[PDB]
């Protein structure tokens, strides 16, 4: 839905967008490429949540702390920008847009929250924080006031929070170790709350409102960033620009965002957006034509930085900004700062108290149980799990879990009633190894006899059973290709797969076709009584009942595609790694020898057969259906369908 | 503390009395406290995607603001367990007979309710009558057309949806004793609210006083209806689509009836529910 | 996973582990057993996660109060030292190492926290708490500080709380009344939190900067155990291990900990572990040798102990270890540091009241966390319940755990809807029957429909069909001698099983065979429908997928075998206490006529026994294949198998 040929740019409200449109018809003049500059409402949170109904933007801007999440769904485009040009940008903006070791945004400028008080007002700002509600007492009186500023976002709130001792995941690589209800965190909230308990703020004060009140020349202080100082040039209010209040002798630490551009993973025009930022907007001219509408702050760039460094008001925001902290740019940002916002709000409108504010949004940041899953992938032999299974270890590192192989005493698939409650108590009780995966050639194990808390998720993929006998038959002769070195248990053994059928050999009797109706079974008697429809029956219902999806070899690009969109947390990238990977096709057997017409009919006569066939067709239509259902077939390549349902009615209301 | 945990999921077949007993949650909804939510889906399709199923599920079990909740919409029966959440959800349902909700089915498409006789049904300006319809062999009153009850306690696997198939009358069989709390039939809706008021008071206290004298309990009735001829139903019942059908509420039916028989007993009048019957003794250690 | 011919070891990264890999030199170059001597970290977490996989070292070092858990988790091996070794130890560091009568760990030293401060710092060492913010003044003045020590941990923080009657589970044998939140812990810890709020204090201090804070001579004093003596003289500070102040006028009262070593029970070289630990390391040689590395204490070895306790410092080791308390080895303990953990740092970052988060910790002391277990054994009439009951009854004390009896009116086996709902309610959360056995001739109850957390354990025993019915038959008819005084329902009716089936009387009708086919099918209707082919598989299928383990009675021996090796925790000593009991065969039909093989010829023309029969035959062959997979027959017995699956290409790794 993207178009190509052109440029679609998404930049916040409050920034130059003007002066980036600049850059833009630059670009368009010189290139042919048509350059659109938009501003959308609500864009912190709303990037994607449109764009689940249709596709848009090519290039983003947006502090980094957001950009953590946006790659870790895979909405963003692994930049690659040469060294030559890295060396012209500060080295720590770039490691505030390295996620997962490789970069994902170009760093444009360093923003950090400053004081800006009223020189006529003010002549000599307060140093501290508990000096202004003996302030806001002289301007009541005159019809002024002491402070103004936005209450309705957790950014301008924070630098007092984070003042006393309050923080958000310690940086040691991060941790789930919140620090939103400690000392600090209190002492620097309840301050807050006490100014407008004595009337010295009001707490609807939002941003329109706080920047009208100043520019206005209605309030002596404000907070706000760069972005704010073109609004009051064209006040004519004499302002300046200084250093952040301290709080309980501690100097306030804003928190320091990195405005950064990145490339949109679904635009064609990843050639075009990387070409317009580094040739056209990351240069001296773009910046200085953007800085013309509003200040960007301490530019990335270190050619326009030396001449910027010159000016009384950033010398003020570079130095909040060392006092303050970089914000991480952890998917966790995004829940921490809406837990914050909640907090705030609550606790400034008398809704909730300090205390229970602080408390409630210490657990709204981090640990949601959305950590606590098990993937158990019991493999068939020779139905391509090497292949499938190396995906799960190539994800594994980047999507933060755990893959372990279960191996059993000489490969036999029951466990003994004792290691049936050892495996099930490990699966469920190893904390440190959740999320995990845990695969390997072991018959289906039901969890629920056990009286576990929660059932491990439960996949597999199956192959034609004569297809699969006759891959699993040569392999023991010849062995693979991926461990070449080990010596397989019946090598030494020339007769071929149809030569053995016809002179009724033991390798290739159909009671060997009886395999995976027992791995669907499971741990019961009669599932190994070979040829029992009651062990039919019940493969069936596992599969329906148990198996989350169950998927077929000959199919299964179409199965790792279902499992992406499914259990993203597993397999975000999946497909992508399948299609462009050269570890998609693993441990093809050396030598094999395709089955005579004449041999598959004979195996076609038994009842073993046409039971391990019929479970198989079963099982298969059964994808089918499912995938039928999951995509939409748009001209080539298959799109996974958007949500179709919602709530609605939903009483009491509020 | 209370619990308030809990999450009941009504997934309500179409013209089976269900807009009326799902006005009794929404009643008592605000009074018991709890909350009552209608899930919509695309083109009323009963069948989610895994995407969608994977959502559902995430949603009705982590989504605390709305526990105690009672979700309710016309979605084949999702089965949590394999998804591996901690606690499932408490399933209900109502089923009618076959035929008689097929005709109301009908009818409704071409004449519409009285809930809400505002909107314009999907194949209104239909003149047919449902039994000139079955006569002259008709789309939407061919037996196929019966085979809808089975799949929604089936649920969403491939074989539910073949029509007429043997495997998925047993797996709906199966579901409605394993999965279902309840599962009562319209005709004896009152009896079905007795015992829910009972077994879960939480969500239903009062619910049939509320039923009883509430001038709310026979909601969206099908504004002109034909019943059936004799000679209609007979060739309707010729069907092994029909045989299977009825073979699911028969079996549903003689549970429920099953059920009540052994919680209520009969004294000169009405129906009163049954006292504790069990209790613990011989508690060892002591303490 | 465990490698087999070689030994490692896994012991605390503070304590001597160059010390003690000397010690594994000597075994390797005497045996040729190679000897690995690893640090993890968190190693007191890391042993049973990594050991309830079947894998970890062979033998591990800790404190004794950590062992109880892993002995009941089944991860500890029951050492067998001879009395002629158990005589050269003193006896009450073996009783540190004793749970549930039987030795788990070899005690190697005694532990306790001392006050350590600096003689050219400070000649005279406070004697009381109270004294330390007045004292913390004039070193600050001088760029110094009063005391340094880990906040992190609430051993050290312990002493302070206990002092003026902080205390947790009192001894009467241990009682589960936690005493974390009453007048002399709040006290106690109200105090640590103030020294913090006058900034005598950091409350981010933890062991290395306590301890290099000590070693560089910046405090004055500092709180920590033998094992850090070591790292002082490297340090060229003049100390004094002297005795910890007191608070309130109350000696401080640290909790004192005996450093052990356990066999990992997953571990095949057992015999070369006990070796190593008695001959190689419990000795003079042995223990001096790791004692030159770091200071292990009070050593447990009556040999060594006699030339140390000639120590300034050990004096003092012993002496604070006599003011304070030997910690419990109950599986407890390890519920009841993290409760303490999570109060201790919460009260000193502000994050929570002293009086609050003492409160919360008082309650998860008692975490019922492996203790939420439930077993529902479901009992056929005649098929030996009574006997397999009696053992839960037997072990319940021991065990610890609770044995309940549901008993429904005119013993209906099916319950009201109302009524199931209540059962299960109960089951799931009354907490103080947990672990629970519930016993009682009830129809199989599914408590998946009713939206439960987790499910119960459901177990239960079959009998052939015939003979149940014959010995319900006599039964009624004649009473037992279990109980020989209550009068039978049917009692004083003379005639015969075979002359009643022969006259076709109504208690010997094929319809009373249909029993154990609804007791597992449950409460629905098509259940009690007799003859029901619908009813039969469906009974079957709960067998399978409900059924942790179904037994025969004809073969109650094994499936009692089968249940102590699956869930100990209910049936540890169940076979032997079956075996040499005398309370095997309860409840006997008085008088029992056998059946004539004409009387059993007829019965078997009947569906109703040809469905019955089959269920029980299906139900066997189970067994029997349950059985087959979980035993070696190694000459006329039975051995339970070892451990037959690992873990392995674990990524991503560490590291
Ligand atoms: C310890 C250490 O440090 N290790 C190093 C090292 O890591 C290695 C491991 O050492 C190595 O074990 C492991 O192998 C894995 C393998 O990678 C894995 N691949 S998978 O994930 O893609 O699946 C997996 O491979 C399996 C296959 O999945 C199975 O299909 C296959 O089963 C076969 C079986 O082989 C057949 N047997 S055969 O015929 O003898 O060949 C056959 O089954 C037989 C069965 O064997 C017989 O027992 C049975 O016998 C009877 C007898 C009687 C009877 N009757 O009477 O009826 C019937 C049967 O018969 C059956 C049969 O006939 O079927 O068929 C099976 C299939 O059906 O087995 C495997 C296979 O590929 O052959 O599992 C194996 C393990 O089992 O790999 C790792 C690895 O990481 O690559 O090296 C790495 C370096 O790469 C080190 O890692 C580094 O560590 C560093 C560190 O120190 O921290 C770190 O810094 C580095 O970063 C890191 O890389 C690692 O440390
Ligand atoms: C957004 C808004 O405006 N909100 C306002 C508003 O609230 C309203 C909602 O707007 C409104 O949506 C909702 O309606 C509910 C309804 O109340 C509810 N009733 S129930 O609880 O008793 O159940 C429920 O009703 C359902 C029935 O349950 C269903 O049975 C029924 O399904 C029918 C379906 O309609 C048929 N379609 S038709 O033929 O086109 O008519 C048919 O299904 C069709 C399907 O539709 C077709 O698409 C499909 O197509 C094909 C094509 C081809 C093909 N093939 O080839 O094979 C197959 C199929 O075909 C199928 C089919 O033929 O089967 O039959 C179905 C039955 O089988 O649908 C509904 C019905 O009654 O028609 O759900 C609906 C929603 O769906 O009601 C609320 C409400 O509260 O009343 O207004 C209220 C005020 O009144 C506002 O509330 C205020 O909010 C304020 C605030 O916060 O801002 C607050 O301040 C105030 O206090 C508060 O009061 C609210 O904001
Ligand atoms: N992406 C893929 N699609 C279809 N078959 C695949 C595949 N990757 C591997 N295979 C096949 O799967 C078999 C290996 O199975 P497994 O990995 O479970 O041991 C081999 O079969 P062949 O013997 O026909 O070569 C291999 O060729
Ligand atoms: N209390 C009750 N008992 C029996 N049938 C009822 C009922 N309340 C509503 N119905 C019927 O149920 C149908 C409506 O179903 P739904 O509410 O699910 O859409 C209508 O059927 P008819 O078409 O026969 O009139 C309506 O008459
Ligand atoms: N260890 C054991 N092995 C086999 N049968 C036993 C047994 N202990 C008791 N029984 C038998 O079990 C029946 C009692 O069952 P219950 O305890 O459930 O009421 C009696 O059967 P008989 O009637 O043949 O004597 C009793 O003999
Ligand atoms: O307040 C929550 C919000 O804070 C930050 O957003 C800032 C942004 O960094 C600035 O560029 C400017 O737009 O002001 C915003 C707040 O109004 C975080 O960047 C963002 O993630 C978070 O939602
Ligand atoms: O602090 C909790 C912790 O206390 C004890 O651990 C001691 C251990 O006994 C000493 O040998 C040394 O290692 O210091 C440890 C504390 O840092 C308990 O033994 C242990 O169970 C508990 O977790």
């Amino acid at each position: 839905k993207i178009e190509e040929g052109k440029l679609v740019i998404w930049i916040n409200g409050d920034k130059g967008y003007n002066g980036l449109a600049e850059v833009g018809k630059k670009f368009e003049k010189d290139t042919g490429i048509k350059v659109t500059v938009e501003h959308p409402d609500k864009l912190e949170e709303k990037f994607p949540q449109v764009a689940a109904t249709g596709d848009g933007p090519d290039i983003i801007f947006w502090a980094h702390d957001r950009f953590g999440g946006y790659a870790q769904s895979g909405l963003l485009a692994e930049i690659t920008p040469d060294k030559a040009f890295q060396d012209k940008l500060y080295p720590f903006t770039w490691d505030a847009v390295r996620y997962n070791g490789k970069l994902i945004a170009y760093p444009i400028a360093v923003e950090a929250l400053s004081l800006i008080y009223n020189k006529d007002l003010l002549p000599n700002p307060p140093k501290t924080w508990e000096e202004i509600p003996a302030l806001d007492k002289e301007l009541k009186a005159k019809g002024k006031s002491a402070l103004m500023f936005n209450l309705q976002e957790p950014y301008f709130t924070w630098p007092l929070i984070a003042a006393d001792g309050g923080y958000a995941f310690k940086y040691e690589y991060d941790i789930k170790d919140v620090g939103v209800d400690n000392a600090g965190a209190k002492a620097g909230l309840t301050f807050l709350v006490d100014l407008i308990k004595n009337k010295h703020m009001n707490a609807d004060t939002d941003y329109s409102i706080a920047e009208a009140a100043f520019n206005k020349g209605e309030t002596a202080m404000t907070i706000n960033g760069p972005w704010a100082w073109s609004n009051i040039d064209t006040s004519k209010v004499n302002y300046g620009v200084t250093v952040l209040p301290t709080f309980k002798g501690q100097p306030s630490k804003p928190f320091v965002g990195v405005l950064s551009a990145g490339i949109n993973a679904a635009s064609p025009n990843k050639e075009l957006a990387k070409e317009f930022l580094e040739n056209y907007l990351l240069t001296d001219e773009g910046l200085e034509a953007v800085n013309k509408d509003k200040p960007l702050g301490a530019v990335a760039l270190k050619s326009y930085e030396e001449e910027l460094a010159k000016d009384p008001r950033i010398a003020a925001t570079m130095e909040n900004a060392q006092k303050g902290e970089i914000m991480p740019n952890i998917p966790q940002m995004s829940a921490f700062w809406y837990a914050v916002r909640t907090a705030v709000i609550n606790a400034a409108s008398g809704r909730q108290t300090v205390d229970a504010a602080l408390a409630a949004a210490q657990t709204n940041a981090a640990a949601d149980e959305e950590d606590d899953v098990v993937i158990i992938y019991n493999r068939v032999p020779k139905t391509a799990s090497t292949s499938f299974t190396n995906i799960a270890y190539d994800l594994c590192a980047k999507n933060r879990y755990h893959v372990l192989h279960i191996n059993t005493t000489k490969n036999n698939p029951v466990m003994s009633l004792q290691d049936q409650v050892r495996f099930v108590k490990n699966v469920t009780s190893w904390k440190e190894m959740k999320p995990g995966f845990y695969h390997g050639h072991v018959s289906y194990l039901d969890f629920a006899k056990f009286g576990v808390k929660k059932k491990p998720i439960y996949i597999n993929v199956i192959r034609d059973p004569i297809e699969r006998l006759v891959s699993y038959y040569y392999f023991l002769r010849f062995g693979d290709d991926y461990r070449p070195g080990l010596r397989r248990r019946k090598q030494g053994d020339k007769k071929t797969f149809d030569e053995c059928v016809a002179a009724g050999g033991s390798d290739c009797a159909p009671e060997k076709l009886w395999l995976q109706i027992p791995f669907f079974c499971g741990h019961s008697s009669e599932c190994w009584n070979v040829g029992s429809r009651w062990a039919l029956e019940q493969a069936k219902y596992n599969l329906i009942n148990e198996y989350f999806l169950v998927g077929v070899t000959e199919e299964l690009e179409d199965f790792i595609m279902l499992l992406e969109a499914a259990l993203p947390r597993f397999f975000r990238g999946a497909t992508e790694l399948y299609r462009t990977g050269k570890k998609s096709h693993l441990r093809k057997t050396t030598e094999k020898k395709l089955p005579t017409k004449e041999t598959i009919a004979k195996l076609q006569q038994s009842e073993i057969w046409k039971m391990e066939n019929e479970f198989y067709e079963f099982a298969l239509e059964q994808f089918q259906f499912v995938r039928a259902h999951a995509v939409r077939e748009k001209d080539g390549e298959l799109y996974i369908l958007a949500q179709n349902f919602f709530y609605e009615k939903i009483y009491p209301k509020s």
